[PDB]
């Protein structure tokens, strides 16, 4: 059965909510972005209207299957009406095909669900500036000041060089980077630019980034492993082990690996600048945990909801403990006694 934080009150409508099976009253089911533990449920047998953004409906018809006439792709920063109500789809800023939804009740209430999103002040001059919010569905993942880490312009800075040097010393080096969903996608298509290489990967991988409306992804990508010398595996991999046995099928090609893992939050980032990250290495293999967040920083989401001022707080990430809850609740009455709303 379906949880309350995923329902919208006043309406027929859902978030992120497929794997519950059919949900009592609900005429249009919502998807804020393709990530697994949000799309659960969804099939070529799903038989609702689905609404989403373009790039989301890219993946549900291809990976997914579902049927053509049940995706409905609305663009972004529009208002629409969807079953007699006004909705806005808004860039989350997290991984590509990402919304925000903007619900204006037949009441006068204004809900923003936000999925999962990296809050960021370019926000506060979306269609946001124009209205008040009474409702926030807040993606809490890293709502705790321990939560920090650098921008993703830092991170890319600091991938690129790395494998700039590292490649220029040794020009027999391969570079591998490990992916296990959509997002992160700018770390190795930065690497692979900077190299002068196109990024090689599976026909699986391939049909996914299709999907994204990336420009000129033709000719950034490739299945033609031999040709690149930067490639995707799947994160289970990045390992000495996985990266060993991959050595092994390149024919003699390589001598060296420089493997890079994308992580979230890590605890390493409460003692260690992005500046003074250290490689795992065994042997000519070396492995890189970087942290690239494609969610609010502590403080990141502390500025968005001070800037907002919302007149209830709904978390979506973090619900399951007594403990969580009540850690949530106190940094929300803090933010609001500071700033005055
Ligand atoms: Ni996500």
């Amino acid at each position: 059965t379906c949880p309350f934080y995923k329902k919208i009150p006043g309406t027929g409508f859902t978030v992120d909510a497929f794997q519950y099976g059919v949900v009592e009253g609900c005429t249009a089911y919502f998807l804020t972005h393709f990530h697994s533990d949000h799309y659960a449920g969804l099939s070529k047998h799903f038989t609702f209207p689905v609404y989403c953004s373009e790039i989301t409906g890219n993946l549900l018809k291809n990976k997914l299957h579902v049927q053509e006439q049940y995706i409905h792709p609305l663009p972004l920063d529009t208002e629409c009406i969807v079953n007699g109500v006004k909705v806005v789809l808004l860039d989350a800023n997290h991984c590509p095909g990402a919304v925000m939804i903007l619900f204006y009740l037949p009441n006068g209430t204004v809900i923003l669900h936000t999925g999962d999103f990296r809050a960021d002040p370019s926000m506060e001059r979306s269609l946001l500036a124009d209205q008040k919010v009474h409702m926030l569905y807040l993606d809490t993942t890293y709502c705790s000041p321990e939560y920090t880490f650098p921008s993703q312009q830092e991170v890319i800075r600091f991938a690129i060089n790395t494998a700039f040097e590292a490649v220029t010393l040794n020009p027999h080096a391969l570079v591998v980077c490990g992916t296990y969903s959509i997002g992160k996608e700018k770390v190795f298509l930065a690497i692979a630019d900077v190299l002068g290489s196109k990024v090689g990967m599976s026909q699986e991988k391939y049909k996914t980034l299709q999907c994204l409306n990336i420009p000129e992804i033709n000719s950034l990508i490739t299945t033609d492993m031999c040709s690149s010398l930067v490639h995707l595996l799947p994160m289970m991999q990045i390992n000495f082990k996985g990266l060993q046995s991959h050595l092994k099928k390149c024919g003699g090609k390589y001598n060296q690996i420089l493997a890079f893992r994308p992580t979230g939050w890590t605890h390493s980032n409460k003692f260690t600048r992005i500046a003074d990250v250290i490689p795992q290495t065994k042997g000519n293999i070396s492995i890189y945990g970087i942290p690239y967040s494609e969610h609010s920083s502590y403080l990141e989401m502390k500025r968005f909801v001070q800037w907002l001022k919302p007149q209830k707080i709904i978390p979506t990430v973090n619900v399951g403990t007594w403990k969580s809850r009540s850690t949530m609740e106190k940094y929300f009455r803090e933010w609001k006694l500071e700033a005055g709303y």
